[PDB]
DNA sequence: GGATGTATATATCTGACACGTGCCTGGAGACTAGGGAGTAATCCCCTTGGCGGTTAAAACGCGGGGGACAGCGCGTACGTG
């Protein structure tokens, strides 16, 4: 529900080290569009998608 | 032998203090009423965290030219006696 949580999760993939895309208010459609297309390719090393 | 600087004693000024006195204004005691504290209900406004979409305003870059500022002359108006 809150995107500081958002981004307390994504620190917390960053340093530990897992591919991971995120989606929330601020990111514009267009690479919202981009990441979806990324997580949904049969080539995706993504693991977890906020 | 005459004239001069310092030292203790007495009279006077001068603000402060002890005493006197009035009186009036503040304090002690009692009573009362009402102003404010507390409670409950109802409904509208504000808070914190989010989202979506429009779009006009804000930010950034760059040319250039208008204006701020420095320097110099002068003559007059103000300082000074």
């Amino acid at each position: 529900q809150m995107v500081r949580m958002l981004d307390i999760l994504g620190d917390y993939l960053s340093i530990k080290g897992i591919n991971f895309q995120r989606l929330d208010g601020t990111v514009p459609s267009a690479q919202r569009r981009i990441s979806i297309d990324h997580f949904n390719s049969p080539d995706s090393n993504d693991f977890v998608f906020l």
